[PDB]
């Protein structure tokens, strides 16, 4: 009904051998979703989403070498959740099935039947849809052609906070169990909720290609930097129950001109560490072929200030980060590129100021249609 998070993506790392990556997790695969408002409970349509990313090659294509460590839109599984978190549906025993949708590649089984007028100029989109599509869909489509994929679950509502989870079942949530906190706030607010749960949704960016034919394969390594452009270590996580990576590196998408994330991940700052960084967001374009991909360098990066000028944080919604082409080596110094602004409000105002001051003051030609797009929920 919302079509929003409400609480952070808890992030399963899953192998390519049918086992998960993390290996310990698979019988502790346990994750609560917490903060939930007792208007979490009245909203009418609730749904449990995993959100399947696919990492490594761009393209399963034997007989040479592709490149690694890109993530690609696989899918999304959608069940209606609406009556367990209504306390209607409430036991440890159902492990409810939630039907797995993957991105429509069906382009190879009718082919073989099309005779005595072929009149026909298309092309494959089997990989270009955002997983935002897929989840859209199977919001949508309750039962999914799964064709026997799908994540197996056992859901449980539980009264309480974090400590009435705890007292009542600890055999069913344990501390290794992962914790979710709800995008937003709960209906109270303890004097002292101390939290910088900055969280980051990728929601998408448009991403020029230039001379080059195919479209850029841009991933999103946003990062996180303070005024000195330093990488901040752990600040970006993935979201719940994950280890915070450095650098959040976005879905590579099949050569998508606008490629949409929407990857609401949590980004932890210390509160008073925030108060001096910022979040810097590299896009490199990804070709097939893994020696073009660590040839190619950031065609283009953007980034955001979390402190505003004003001595406050990054303002809650959407903000339109402004993707820079130039000099890499002027956009990887934090002296040049956050005097820049990052924002189109922010080279908006810093423009309207130039306007009315003409010293020195040629508009940078380097300000490309090329832009990111973030939503911003600060959670403190």
């Amino acid at each position: 009904d919302q079509s929003t998070f409400i609480s952070e993506n808890y992030l399963i790392r899953w192998g390519s051998n049918g086992m998960p990556k993390e290996i310990e997790k698979l019988n502790n695969l346990q994750a609560v979703f917490t903060d939930l408002s007792s208007m979490d409970l009245i909203r009418p349509r609730v749904s449990l989403v995993c959100q399947i990313v696919r990492v490594g090659h761009m393209e399963l294509k034997e007989g040479k070498k592709h490149t690694c460590g890109l993530r690609r839109p696989f899918g999304v599984a959608v069940m209606d959740i609406t009556d367990i978190i209504h306390g209607k549906v409430d036991d440890e025993e159902k492990q409810h099935f939630i039907p797995f949708q993957q991105i429509a590649m069906e382009t190879y089984i009718r082919q073989r039947q099309l005779i005595m007028s072929p009149l026909i100029t298309s092309h494959v989109i089997g990989e270009n849809e955002p997983l935002t599509s897929v989840l859209n869909k199977v919001i949508a489509a309750k039962e999914v052609n799964h064709k026997g994929q799908g994540l197996w679950v056992s859901l449980k509502l539980l009264p309480g906070d974090l400590t009435q989870v705890q007292k009542n079942f600890s055999h069913l949530v344990d501390r290794s169990t992962a914790i979710a906190r709800k995008m937003g706030f709960p209906e109270i607010i303890l004097p002292g909720d101390v939290r910088n749960d900055i969280y980051v949704t990728l929601i998408h960016g448009e991403f020029d290609k230039g001379k080059k034919k195919t479209p850029k394969n841009v991933e999103v390594t946003m990062s996180v930097h303070d005024e000195e452009g330093k990488l901040l270590e752990k600040a970006i996580h993935p979201g719940a129950g994950y280890e915070g990576i450095s650098e959040y590196k976005s879905v590579v998408y099949y050569q998508v001109k606008q490629p949409c994330w929407y990857e609401t991940v949590k980004v932890s700052i210390a509160i008073e560490e925030v108060t001096r960084c910022h979040i810097r967001f590299t896009f490199r374009h990804r070709s097939s072929q893994e020696t073009r991909d660590k040839s190619e360098r950031a065609f283009g990066v953007a980034f955001v200030k979390l402190m505003n000028p004003d001595g406050t944080t990054l303002q809650d919604g959407r903000h339109d980060l402004v993707v820079y082409k130039g000099d890499n080596k002027k956009m990887e110094d934090a002296k040049f590129y956050l005097t820049l602004p990052g924002t189109k409000m922010e080279m908006e105002e810093k423009e309207l100021q130039a306007s009315k001051n003409l010293v020195t003051f040629t508009p940078s030609k380097d300000s490309t249609k090329d832009s990111f797009q973030i939503a911003t929920l600060i959670c403190s």
